């Protein structure tokens, strides 16, 4: 059966599916209804930064056409929909005056989505910083960021939050402070040899850092301001791609652990256990920060559930930990990374080049979060894979390898959850074809192919796919 024996009767009683977008990836109207600019929109709009000079100033043209989105996740049968609110569509200057047309946007989007029966679950930020605080105050390198993003978070809970239950603060910081601090191939560009300045040894860190301390100061914000009135639930999402030592090898399944710690457990620490990691502590030293005994209590269960985003794995070999000179938060890890065991590849490529299809990650990392964190309310919030570009629309709808990727990465999740995992939902990236960041439009994520000339709409084989699994 196409559907492998996957339907909502093989998940648990009330578990949640749906798919997701972010608002730079999928809104347009970047310059227009008030909206101010992001880092992403002076990022794309640099020649050489994105394929093809691309931008999301159109996007999807969702702002205009979020009937038809909503109306078409119906009938695919989802249940909920994460789309995140763009700071700068609502704060245009990230602070002071408000854009009373952003706000109105997505309300007509939040009671839309109710009046269709789909549940919205509300990111408030993913990479879309307003440009007006990166210049003001230098970004996510400003401890102050804390009270800015708390006083952004109070404004949508209160604006929103009588209507909106399912909240999430921040989407992959983990990626912000590699993309943008350490490598610099994201906007703010910075790193050690980067024209905008920073050090790839020490920015990761302060960055990944403040993401916290904001995430907790909301969620403090909403526990103390919001919670008795709204009684709604506040999470983060994360990214985590698995990593599987390359043998039995003490120094490679050393070196997978210290991956795992460096990836998901930077961040997962300090939320489930009030800590970083004691491998970054013991490796990373003075250039990790620590919280004081205040700040990691307000940290520590300040997560009502942690989102997965979960897409791939590797293979990792070890080496004796040696003393090295800083370089990197990448280099930090004393790590390598392997992508074939016994002369075979862990799987075949999507689009993406990071992007390798292993069912046995999405199991991998599921067990792993139940076995190390205590079983926590976790939430798959996005996963996916891309088609590349150029193919002809008959080509995109028939996805036949994303349908496969669906159905075995849903059956290793089934595995985990029928093993014991506390997953409580599933959200597939992406509803749509859009702007998957540097490579602009030259990468396939959706279930609905979007023409990007005529912007229609055409679901594909696995929407078709959604919908038969889903059906109530
Ligand atoms: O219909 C609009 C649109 O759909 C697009 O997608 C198609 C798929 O291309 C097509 O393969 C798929 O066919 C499914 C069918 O819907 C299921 O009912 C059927 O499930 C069987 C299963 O195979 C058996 O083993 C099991 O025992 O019983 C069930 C149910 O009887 O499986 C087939 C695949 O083998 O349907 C999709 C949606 O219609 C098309 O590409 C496009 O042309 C259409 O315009
Ligand atoms: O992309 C689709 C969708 O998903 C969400 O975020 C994605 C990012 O878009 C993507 O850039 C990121 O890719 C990571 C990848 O996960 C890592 O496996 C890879 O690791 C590197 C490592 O950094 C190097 O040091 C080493 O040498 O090589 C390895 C293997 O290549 O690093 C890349 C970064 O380029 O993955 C995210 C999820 O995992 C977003 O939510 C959404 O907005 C996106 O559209
Ligand atoms: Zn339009």
């Amino acid at each position: 059966n196409w559907l492998g024996g996957l339907s909502r009767a093989a998940f648990p009683k009330r578990f949640v599916f749906g798919t997701v977008t972010s608002a730079y990836q999928v809104e347009g109207m970047a310059a227009s209804g008030g909206r101010g600019p992001s880092i992403w929109d002076a990022f794309a709009h640099t020649p050489g930064n994105v394929a093809g000079n691309q931008n999301g100033d159109v996007a999807t043209d969702q702002y205009h056409r979020y009937k038809e989105d909503v109306n078409l996740m119906k009938s695919l049968n989802f249940d909920a929909y994460r789309f995140s609110i763009s700071w700068s569509r609502i704060f245009p200057d990230g602070e002071g005056r408000v854009n009373q047309e952003g706000v109105a946007y997505y309300n007509n989007l939040i009671n839309y989505l109710l009046q269709k029966g789909i549940t919205p679950y509300v990111n408030l930020y993913h990479y879309d910083l307003p440009l007006a605080l990166e210049k003001k105050y230098g970004g996510w390198l400003n401890a102050k960021m804390a009270d800015l993003f708390t006083e952004y978070a109070d404004f949508c809970f209160k604006t929103f939050g009588n209507r909106v239950k399912h909240w999430f603060t921040f989407n992959e910081p983990r990626i912000v402070a590699l993309l943008g601090y350490d490598q610099g191939t994201n906007p703010p560009k910075r790193c050690t040899k980067c024209a905008a300045g920073g050090n790839s040894a020490t920015e990761p860190y302060i960055v990944a850092h403040n993401f916290l301390l904001s995430h907790a100061a909301a969620v403090a914000r909403y526990r103390t301001k919001y919670q008795a009135a709204q009684q709604g639930k506040v999470g983060i999402v994360l990214d985590f791609n698995w990593y599987e030592a390359l043998s039995n090898s003490t120094e490679d399944q050393a070196a997978a652990q210290r991956a795992r710690d460096f990836h998901i457990g930077w961040y997962l620490d300090p939320l489930i256990n009030g800590h970083y990691p004691q491998i970054m502590q013991d490796l990373v030293k003075d250039r990790l920060p620590k919280f004081t005994p205040e700040q990691a209590r307000l940290v520590k269960g300040s997560a009502d559930y942690i989102g997965i985003n979960q897409y791939t794995a590797s293979y990792m070999k070890g080496q004796q930990l040696m003393q090295q000179t800083p370089t990197s938060y990448s280099a930090d890890w004393q790590v390598t990374y392997v992508f074939a065991k016994n002369g075979k590849p862990i799987g075949p490529q999507a689009n993406s080049n990071w992007l390798y299809i292993v069912p046995w990650g999405m199991y991998g990392c599921v067990n792993y979060i139940k076995q190390k964190y205590g079983n926590p309310t976790v939430v798959i919030t996005g996963n996916g894979m891309d088609q590349p570009a150029n193919l002809s629309r008959d080509q995109y709808l028939r996805d036949t390898t994303r349908v496969h990727f669906y159905r075995s990465y849903l059956t290793q999740l089934k595995k985990a959850i029928d093993e014991g995992a506390n997953v409580a939902g599933y959200f597939a990236w992406s509803l749509l074809d859009n702007f998957e960041w540097l490579s602009g439009y030259t990468s396939k994520f959706g279930i609905v192919y979007v023409d990007f000339n005529t912007l229609e709409r055409h679901p594909k084989a696995s929407a078709y796919w959604f919908r038969d699994m889903l059906k109530h």
